[PDB]
DNA sequence: AAAAAAAAA
């Protein structure tokens, strides 16, 4: 039967034309063969090759044909009902009201017509591919069950007149896409990545610019002629669809060490030791595992280890996972200049885009951009508009993010397998390893464990890391690479981890092989003074600590000679009361005070951090605008900041954490061009903690942020070194380690079982969100995209919202500012009255974060956004707080939520 | 009671 042009595939935005539904097939074949061959990295083609068990030019065949399938399922009365369409040569299959997906015909239809092209009727594969297509729109469906021997009939495809032609198309693509043969075998992980695969197919071909000019040249009939043309013609456009969405891979040469990094003059110990031991190393899929502290160039180092693994593994694209936005931010652009460099300078890629992926990079005037237009005239590297979109971000070539973008592709979550598909092309480097909590680490653990079965290469950088943990992630990885788990009698594959050290994992033959394997002698870092730790008892006032006495003390020579000090307190309103004391005293005459917590406004946090890390930062230590200070902070200290101070102050915390902080005392000695005054002897870290009145107590402030055992743990197991201070790196890992390994520590038992039941929520929570286990998903993709009764979080706990603070007078008129000038928008300054990504911008810079609670759940009427921000996906969620000014001119705190309010111009938010 | 992230075809 020849086939009927009237079958739609498209309609909307074509101006009343149609775009038929074997064109559409066609172009999404043909998109997939040429992604498959200009688009995918060379070792990943191979993997997929693999798990077929058959050559790539037949692998790609297949694929080619699988895409062209995809909107079989449109081929209905209840599709193509949807517009005007003369269907009466064609009676049968009457609405059956069930209103359902042309997604989910496609797989109920397949598994039942597959077979008459050769696949196995009831087979594995068939029955994947089937559900693999239904999964094209990000929701993968089960296999279709039956009770009669006439699966066709059972449902719904009834209609001989209709069963024909879906016959014919199912006859067409495979006759375009040279009718390749079905493969003997294919798995659930491949499948899922082929899946995200056919989806960019269908993504780039439904382009409204690319579909309108395929209506100038529809195919005059349904012969095979005719269908043949329009699959080559098709295949003749899809090139100029990679490079207008800046899809084109980057490929980096390779190089030495020294080569890779030409104005590094020294290359350090840890550098030194990686590019001598691990290219021998380095023969295939793999982990590598690099801890060491800050200052000893772990950024150069992962990526000339990036690229030995890329090279290995045919994999040139890159992803580089951060724990911030901040540092994403950094990342991206050291990672360009590096690319700059790197490429061959004489042949540029203008048409790879190296992709920043975090919620808040639209608003970044640097990355975000201001069709065919302006075809191989971008920058180089420099974001698409194509890539903006979506759930795109992952499909750049290269690209840096934050973590949890990477987590996002193992969470139960619509088109998890494009993110799946983005990442499987990639070498991955995930940085910060030490800070991802319990509930991240049993995500990054099932993500591990899909990268390993997917031979995706992963180098995961720490600080000092906890053995447990190190052991997890490697496990999981293993589990991924041999396809099976851990049982309880086998052997664990790190049962150390040295600090500094490095560790290689071979997917293949499983072989973990540690630095000190291939040289006994240790790696050599920037020689630093040992730390002084000092427990400092400080007396307890309804339950808080009066600080007063000890800062007086302490800061004193501060006073008389000058220097940098700073003091880090366990919540916000103690940090804000700690500003407060030394404000007053400071009044009574020299030196600076600053003060950084998470409360302030965007624009103002970026302010103070900005003239903070320049002063006590490296760049002005050596512009020498490092004063002759006291920063008080909160734990933002412990994420990206380039700080050196001479004296750090802080309450007590996990020694993990204490150990970070303390990261900032002296970072930058070796550098001599530092003047450290007479009173600052050593590197001291002041530790706080209440003086007690037999298992430590400490204030129900700090025991809502840190786990009371865990404070325990620390202060006795810094107690019992009376006074010793820390050999860094040498006595790091072993406090890190001990203070969760020494059950001596934890006198109070409740305590210790609620911290271990508290994790325990943590991970199940955790284990409740995630995909399942590659191997339990092998012949069958439908717990992927499955959940029921809300979208799943990459981080535990409540969150946060952001809020902004208006102001009114008694009118009241409502203002922006505490002077009331600039006028609350109902409406933004753009053509009928519609936002802006510029109003946006300067909206969400006076915008703050605050940690969610009962306050929340009693807002107002005044508490949301004008009818009008409800348009703009940036102003939407905004949660508005009142402010009262006086008609003198004051600030008044004001109520919201059962609760008062105050943004204070130096103390940022206060309730 | 910290900090941290987070419309498609
Ligand atoms: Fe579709
Ligand atoms: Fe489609």
């Amino acid at each position: 039967p020849p086939l009927d042009l009237r079958f739609w595939a498209k309609e909307r935005g074509l101006r009343g034309k149609t775009y038929p539904l074997v064109c559409h097939s066609l172009d999404a074949a043909a998109a997939a063969l040429v992604l498959w061959n200009e688009y995918l990295s060379p070792g990943l083609r191979d993997t997929i090759a693999s798990s077929m068990e058959t050559d790539e030019e037949h692998a790609g065949h297949c694929i080619a044909f699988w895409a062209g399938l995809h909107d079989i399922g449109k081929l209905t009365r209840e599709f193509q009902q949807q517009i005007a369409i003369d269907l009466s040569a064609y009676p049968g299959e009457e609405l059956s009201g069930e209103q359902r997906s042309h997604a989910a015909a496609t797989g109920k239809w397949l598994p039942f017509a597959l077979p008459s092209l050769g696949y196995p009727n009831g087979g594995l594969v068939t029955g994947l591919v089937a559900q693999m297509l239904g999964g094209h729109h990000g929701t993968f469906h089960p296999h279709p069950s039956f009770q009669s021997r006439n699966p066709l009939a059972e449902f719904g495809f009834s209609s001989p007149h209709w069963e024909k032609q879906r016959h014919a198309l199912l006859h067409a693509v495979f006759d375009a896409t040279g009718r390749p043969t079905p493969p003997d075998m294919l798995d659930g992980p491949t499948a899922s990545v082929v899946c995200g695969l056919v989806i960019l197919a269908d993504w780039l071909v439904s382009q409204e610019d690319f579909l309108l000019e395929r209506l100038t040249s529809l195919p005059a009939d349904g012969s095979a002629s005719a269908l043949r043309a329009h699959f080559e013609t098709s295949l003749r456009r899809i090139p100029s669809l990679l490079d207008a969405a800046g899809l084109r891979p980057i490929t980096v040469p390779p190089a030495t060490f020294t080569e890779s990094f030409p104005h590094l003059s020294k290359p350090n110990g840890l550098q030194a030791s990686l590019a001598k031991h691990l290219p021998c190393l380095c023969t295939g899929p793999g982990l590598v595992l690099i801890t060491a502290p800050m200052g000893e160039g772990k950024t150069e180092a992962a990526y000339h280890v990036a690229d030995l693994l890329g090279k290995a593994t045919g994999r040139p694209g890159r992803f580089l996972a951060l724990p911030t936005m901040a540092t994403a931010d950094q990342m991206h652009t050291r990672l360009k200049e590096y690319a700059r460099y790197r490429v061959e300078n004489t042949d540029l890629p203008r048409s790879s885009t190296l992709a920043l992926l975090h919620s808040m990079a639209w608003l970044n005037p640097d990355y975000a951009p201001a069709v065919l237009s302006n075809l191989g005239h971008r920058d180089p590297f420099a974001a698409t508009d194509w890539l903006m979109g979506r759930k795109r971000g992952l499909l750049a070539p290269w690209a840096v993010g934050t973590i949890d973008q990477a987590l996002m592709a193992v969470l139960r979550a619509k088109h998890n397998a494009l993110r799946l598909f983005g990442l499987a092309g990639k070498v991955v480097v995930v940085d910060e390893a030490h800070a991802v909590d319990p509930y991240m680490q049993v995500l990054l653990e099932q993500l591990l464990r899909w990268l390993g079965t997917l031979d995706v290469p992963v180098v995961l950088l720490s600080a000092t890391l906890h053995h447990s943990i190190a052991n997890s992630l490697v496990k999981a990885y293993l589990e991924g690479a041999r396809g099976r788990r851990w049982n309880r009698s086998e052997p664990q594959p790190v049962s150390e981890v040295s600090y500094p050290g490095w560790l290689h994992v071979d997917a293949r033959i499983g072989k973990v092989t540690r630095s000190s394997d291939v040289d006994p002698l240790p790696i050599a870092t920037t020689p630093r003074k040992p730390l002084e730790v000092r427990l400092v008892d400080v007396p307890v006032k309804e339950g808080a600590l009066n600080r007063s006495t000890v800062l007086a003390k302490e800061l004193t020579p501060l006073v008389k000679q000058g220097g940098c000090a700073a003091i880090i307190c366990t919540t916000v309103a103690e940090a804000q009361g700690v500003y407060d004391l030394l404000s007053q005293w400071f009044a009574t005459l020299a030196p600076d005070l600053y003060l950084l917590h998470s409360r302030f406004p965007n624009r103002q946090r970026t302010e103070i951090t900005a003239t903070i890390v320049d002063l006590f930062g490296k760049e002005g230590a050596q512009s020498g605008r490092r004063p002759t200070a006291v920063l008080v902070a909160t734990q933002v200290v412990e994420q990206s900041l380039d700080l050196d101070v001479d004296l750090m102050i802080s309450d007590l915390a996990p020694v993990s954490l204490l150990l970070q902080r303390a990261g900032r005392c002296w970072r930058h000695e070796h550098l001599g061009i530092i003047n450290r005054p007479q009173w600052a002897k050593q590197p001291e870290l002041v530790v706080l903690t209440p003086e007690q009145n037999r298992a430590p107590w400490f204030p129900r402030s700090w025991t809502s942020v840190y786990p009371l055992a865990l404070l325990q743990r620390t202060y006795t197991l810094l107690r019992r070194r009376n006074g010793a201070p820390v050999q860094i790196p040498e006595d790091v890992q072993q406090l890190v380690d001990d203070v969760y390994d020494d059950d001596s520590l934890a006198e109070d038992l409740e305590a210790d079982m609620e911290r271990m039941g508290e994790e325990l929520a943590q991970r199940g929570l955790a284990r409740n969100a995630v995909i399942p286990d590659p191997d339990d998903a092998e012949d069958n993709l439908n717990g992927l995209t499955e959940f029921s009764f809300h979208v799943l979080a990459t981080r535990f706990g409540a969150g946060s919202v952001r809020v902004l603070c208006y102001y009114v007078d008694t009118a009241g008129n409502r203002w922006l500012d505490p002077e009331c000038t600039v006028e609350f928008p109902e409406q933004g300054t753009g053509r009928e009255g519609r936002f802006t990504m510029a109003d946006c911008r300067d909206l969400v810079a006076r915008t703050i974060p605050v940690r969610m609670g009962p306050w929340a759940s009693q807002l107002t009427e005044d508490n949301h956004p004008p009818e009008a921000w409800r348009e703009s996906f940036y102003l939407r969620d905004l949660v508005l707080i009142p402010q009262r000014v006086t008609d003198e001119g004051a600030v008044l705190p004001t109520e919201t939520g059962g609760r008062e309010w105050l943004l204070d111009p130096c103390k940022g938010l206060i309730f």
